[PDB]
């Protein structure tokens, strides 16, 4: 197995006002997006030093009682409103991964989309503050920290595609973003349950099968344990780990609106028997957000593709991925 070219891009100019410097970042984003589709954002300003400990302590200190109490509808029939947000339980002997997903903190009972009962909007559920001191505060602040990084990155992607820097970010708003954080624990297990290991067509043992992301972009922090592979014409290539940077790639919403100029890279998760933490942030727009497609390869930039409303895209995408690659 070969190794993917995944450049480390200093994204700090995207927070500044040096426009030429922003363009030089955008060129690097362009080149990565046209190559394997992945790059590492470095010099990003987020304090990642404790992200792994908090995630691990939360998952290791939360009890079975609390997991049922926070469980999404797939694990608890009593929680019909928790489709996206809540705890995703492991199944000892069968399923190793466990996670906790939360959405926009501004989705409260008073929010208009919650009052309208619009799909994909949910009020977050949280554990008991006394049993998990500071956890909710940490998690909500992290949401906005990675929101800010994602906003800057979206300015880089817009410039990379020849647009003004707010072409994407203008649709990415704290009041309505459908973006999500998932705090994933991949455990060390001995023996490791065979049922939790899938064998790819090429024989590689996997924890999660090939897929394109349901997102505009995906902004991921992970522990320093190599596991991701990206598919190229020459086969799957290993993505090296970097527990200081954020791994960035496009989702299928970006591929659609660019007439596949920036593809949504197909990737998968190798099985590795090692305790590790994964914290993806799925950059989703608002429910009614629509971006007019275009084709940067054509002189006139025109695309025949239908503009897709983001909320319908997300509803269709999250169900499709569950069907192909299983309930997580
Ligand atoms: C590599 C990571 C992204 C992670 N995989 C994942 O997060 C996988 C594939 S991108 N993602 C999903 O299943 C979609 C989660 C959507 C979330 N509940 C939401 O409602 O918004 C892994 O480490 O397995
Ligand atoms: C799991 C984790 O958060 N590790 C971080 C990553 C980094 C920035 C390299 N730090 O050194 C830690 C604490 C090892
Ligand atoms: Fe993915």
């Amino acid at each position: 197995v070969s190794k993917a070219n995944v450049p480390k891009i200093d994204v700090s100019p995207l927070f500044g006002d040096d426009q030429a410097a922003k363009m030089r970042v955008a060129q690097q984003i362009d080149a990565a997006s046209r190559d394997t589709g992945f790059f590492y954002a470095v010099n990003h300003g987020i304090n990642v030093q404790r992200l792994c400990q908090k995630t691990k302590e939360f998952h290791m200190s939360i009890t079975p009682e609390e997991k049922w109490d926070l469980a999404i509808r797939a694990y608890n029939k009593e929680h019909q409103d928790q489709v996206r947000a809540g705890y995703y339980l492991s199944i000892p002997g069968k399923k190793a991964v466990e996670s906790f997903c939360y959405l926009n903190p501004n989705f409260t009972p008073d929010h208009p989309r919650i009052q309208a009962k619009t799909p994909t909007h949910e009020v977050n559920v949280w554990p008991d503050e006394t049993k998990h001191p500071g956890f909710q505060d940490f998690a909500e602040q992290y949401y906005w920290d990675v929101f800010g990084l994602s906003s800057a990155l979206l300015k880089g992607y817009a410039l990379a595609l020849g647009k003004e820097e707010n072409f994407f970010a203008r649709h990415f708003k704290p009041d309505d973003t459908l973006a999500s954080v998932v705090l994933i624990r991949y455990p060390y297990l001995d023996p490791y349950p065979e049922a939790a290991i899938k064998t790819a067509a090429d024989g590689t043992k996997l924890s999660f099968e090939w897929h394109e992301d349901v997102s505009l972009i995906t902004v991921l922090y992970q522990s320093n344990v190599q596991n991701l592979q990206v598919e190229t014409a020459a086969g799957y290539q290993d993505i090296e780990a970097d527990d200081t940077g954020y791994l960035i790639n496009c989702g299928s919403y970006m591929a659609h609106l660019t007439n596949n100029y920036y593809k949504a890279p197909i990737h998968r998760v190798k099985w590795v028997n090692a305790e590790r933490q994964s914290l993806p942030f799925f950059v989703n727009l608002g429910y009614d957000s629509v971006i007019d497609p275009f084709d940067p390869r054509e002189p006139n930039g025109k695309s025949d593709r239908e503009p897709l409303s983001y909320g319908d895209y997300l509803q269709n995408g999250l169900v499709s991925l569950i069907n192909k690659n299983g309930q997580t």
